[PDB]
């Protein structure tokens, strides 16, 4: 069971594009009058979310420009500028936002298509300070669209997400917790495939199990409906 990272570039691009079309189908289902409503993500109106996704596309465009020119161009100007722009974007009218999403998507795809072979392996920095090859943007964008498609609150689910992406997410989230010493003793279990995704080590083990879609929804902090606990009580997972 390979991860997204070991897939050929073309398959990674296809998954990012499929995720975007999936996300866009959900956005199409949301009515303009519903943009001001809460998303399924706590603390985000749909407008905030929609804007954030577009700004993520622009941010990934920056990394691809850095990769293709060799000139450093960070994802975001600063943490502040980031939030301030999302705040601005969230105020725009529904159609302006739909146009921003559409155009930002189109521009990122062009950036990927015109990227050179060497550029794909060019080293860049993510907003979280990670040093990765430019190709990482294919994964970063897939992570964004496939998951936020669910947050839009139309009909998308974690079950809709290709297994290779869910597996990669299960590993990434728990690896992140581990690196930060979070989730001592907590272990996610993909029961059908008998695959454990442990967090930081601890004396008291607590296994949260279910289907892959179930444990990823749980780990991503979007609900425990798809899982059960070995102690009879599902604890709140570390934040992500």
């Amino acid at each position: 069971m390979t991860t997204f990272h070991d897939l050929p570039l073309e398959e990674r691009l296809t998954l990012a594009r499929l995720g975007t079309s999936h996300y866009s189908r959900q956005l199409s289902l949301v009515d303009n009058a519903e943009f001001g409503e809460h998303s399924l993500l706590e603390g985000w109106t749909r407008s905030h979310l929609i804007a954030a996704v577009a700004y993520n596309a622009i941010a990934l465009c920056n990394l691809m420009h850095w990769a293709n020119t060799g000139e450093e161009t960070p994802m975001y100007v600063s943490p502040e500028a980031r939030n301030e722009e999302i705040a601005y974007g969230s105020t725009l009218n529904p159609d302006a936002l739909r146009n921003l999403h559409e155009h930002s998507v189109a521009r990122l795809d062009v950036a990927w298509r015109e990227t050179s072979e060497d550029a794909w392996s060019h080293e860049v920095l993510t907003a979280q300070g990670r040093t990765v090859p430019a190709s990482e943007t294919l994964w970063m964008r897939s992570r964004e669209v496939w998951i936020h498609a669910v947050d839009l609150g139309a009909v998308a689910t974690f079950g809709d997400i290709p297994e290779v992406i869910l597996r990669t997410l299960a590993a990434e989230i728990t690896q992140k917790w581990t690196s930060q010493g979070a989730g001592e003793g907590l272990v996610l279990l993909d029961e059908p495939s008998s695959t454990r995704y442990p967090a930081a080590p601890g004396q008291d083990e607590v296994v949260v199990s279910g289907s892959l879609a179930g444990i990823v929804r749980y780990a991503a902090g979007r609900g425990s409906d798809g899982v059960t606990s070995s102690t009879g009580e599902v604890p709140e997972p570390p934040r992500w």
